[PDB]
Parts: C-alpha cells; sequence; structure tokens
C-alpha cells in the first residue's frame, strides 16, 4: 500500500533499532517513495512515530477484548490483562523506543497533543476494570483516575525493564504484583 | 587519576553530547590522554560508560545512605526512596546517555553480564528495606528477592512512564503507590 505499507516498515525499524536509531532516509529505502509522500499523512518523525504507536496500541487494545472473555472476576481481569501484557506482539515490543521519543522531542507539543490521546487509551482498558470494580464491588477506589495511571505504568515497567530474565520467571513476578496491587486496594 | 580524568571529561561528554554522539578521540583529547592509554583502561566506549555507570551507582548509594536517616522505619524509606528516584531523575544529567545505551545495546549478551550486575545494585536497596521491615515486623514476606524485584521495576514504570505530568502530581501517585503496595503485604 502507498502510506500504509509504509507505516509498517518504521515499526520495525523502531522496534529493531529505536527512534533515532532510524531515519526518513532510512525509511525511504525499504520504503521506496518519496520523501513527499510522507509529507501528506506523516508530517513529521514524530507523527509517523505517534501514530504507528497509537495503531499498535490498538491492535493490542483489540487482541485484549477477544481475550479478557477467559476471565470471570474483575479481579481475574487485572491479572490476566497484566499477563498478557507480557506475551503480546502489540505495543509494548517498542516502550523503548518511547523512552527515547520521551526525550528526543519533548520540547514540543506532542507529548499532550496526540500523544494525549494514547495516554489515554493505554490506561482504559486498567479504568475499566476498576471503574467495573467498584460496581461489582469486588474494592472500591475512591480516585479510580490515579490509581489506573499507576496500575498502568508499574506494570510497564515490570514488562519493559524485565525483558532479559527467562520468559516465566517474568510471568511469575508479574502476578505476585497483581496480587499486591489488587490486595492493597480493597 | 588519568583514569578519573578519562572518566571525569568522557562523564561531561557524555551529559553534553549523548552516548552516541561521543567519541572516543574526543575523550582521549579533552582528558589529555591516549588512544592507548585509554584502550588499556577500558578496551571500548561501552565498557567505558559501564564503569561510569557503576561509579554513578556507587555515589547513588551513598546519598541514600545519608538521605535515608529521614526516614525512621522501613515503611518509610519504602515512600522515601520512592519518591527521590522520582525528584532525582527528574533533572538527572546522564539519564539521556543512558536510554540510548540501553537501546544502544539491548541484546548484547556480554555487555549484559555487568548490565545485570549494577541493576541488581539498585534492586538491593529495596531487597535491605524489605528484610529490615521482616526484622522488625512491619510486614511479612518470605520471598524478599520476588518482593525486591517487583518493587524496583514497578516504581521505574511509575518514573519513567510517567513523564507527562507536573512533578507535584507525580509525587502524589507514587506516594500514593507506596501505600497502596505496602499495603498489600502485612
Ligand atoms: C532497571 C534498569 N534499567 C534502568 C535503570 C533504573 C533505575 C536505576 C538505574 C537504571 C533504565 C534507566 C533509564 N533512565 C532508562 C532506561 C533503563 C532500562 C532500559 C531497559 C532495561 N532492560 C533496563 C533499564
Amino acid at each position: 500500500n502507498l502510506k500504509d505499507k509504509i507505516l509498517g516498515v518504521a515499526k520495525e525499524l523502531f522496534i529493531k533499532n529505536g527512534y533515532n536509531a532510524t531515519t526518513t532516509g532510512e525509511i525511504v529505502k525499504l520504503s521506496e517513495s518519496s520523501k513527499g509522500n510522507l509529507y501528506y499523512h506523516f508530517k513529521t518523525k514524530e507523527n509517523l512515530f505517534l501514530e504507528i504507536l497509537n495503531i499498535e496500541e490498538s491492535k493490542w487494545q483489540e487482541q485484549w477484548k477477544k481475550e479478557q472473555i477467559k476471565a470471570k472476576t474483575n479481579r481475574e481481569k487485572f491479572y490476566l490483562y497484566n499477563e498478557l501484557s507480557l506475551t503480546t506482539e502489540y505495543y509494548y515490543p517498542l516502550q523503548n523506543a518511547i523512552i527515547e521519543f520521551y526525550t528526543e522531542y519533548y520540547k514540543t507539543n506532542s507529548i499532550n497533543e496526540k500523544m494525549n490521546k494514547l495516554e489515554n487509551k493505554y490506561i482504559d482498558a486498567y479504568h475499566v476494570i476498576f471503574k467495573e470494580g467498584n460496581l461489582n464491588g469486588e474494592w472500591s477506589i475512591n480516585d479510580v483516575n490515579a490509581v489506573s495511571k499507576i496500575a498502568a505504568n508499574a506494570v510497564n515497567g515490570i514488562v519493559t525493564f524485565t525483558h532479559e530474565q527467562n520468559i516465566n520467571e517474568r510471568i511469575k513476578l508479574m502476578n505476585k504484583f497483581s496480587q499486591i496491587f489488587l490486595n492493597g486496594l480493597s
């Protein structure tokens, strides 16, 4: 595809190399297009990036839906969502590229611009879970927005910063996490 | 000393221009040494950075050892240590050199022998906190090593991924976390 097949390119240059570890010229290579095709939908490096981000976060949010089904109590949705967060091939596989981006481009309205849209969807699944937790009364939080951002990131840390130790060790830890967190709420 | 001098010039160069752009030639010139004497001491840029990384980790351990008398109980140190991490990393100079490096040497097994031992150093502080909390009966945790691991990375995510918010709110979520998390141990 025109400006669509190009999108799947950078995605890999970012997951395979990082943000400034991949450039337009680069893209253009396996891309095979002109530095104007990008002009249209992709105004700047940031855009292309901030764009691919959300896209992927969505394939994730989508898989999450087509999967939570195997969880009864919301509390199970919690443990699960975090667990799955570990195995997906979506979004998280370029959270380091984002760590960089957070620096290389923070003297510029993008963080809260389009990147604020992501910040929302990124903590949505948690928001539901927690919110619907008050209903089912599995617990009860008086600031669901705070706890939601909290959970989201911590979990994201457990996923990002431990990508070295074997995959099964990881799954165990994350579960010992959810136990503690959920238990710290009620 | 000529070693320290290298380490001294090297650090600022990295702080002034990131990890990637800083060349050893620069380091040797401004340190007034020789690639020879340099190579003898560190063998590589990658390796040089690591040693600075370690020297820094030891300076951290220092601050923590002094700045922690302001926290009587282990339950308070956990609160203090966490806040401390957020604030200091808000304006940590090398912060950008670090991110470049972790992205510049992810899969590299070798650079990961020390890479981990160092990381392991930050996890110790928590480990210490939790064990002491044990001996005192502030809580009860047997798999200290697991919690310590979870607390380190959970916090890191809270600190790293929350960059879009004002330092007042951040310190708020972080203290909220510390309370919630710490609340799932008794
Ligand atoms: C947890 C290790 N760790 C730290 C770190 C955290 C606390 C103290 C010292 C270093 C880190 C710190 C910054 N700024 C940026 C990236 C990373 C990172 C990236 C990947 C990884 N696999 C472990 C990582």
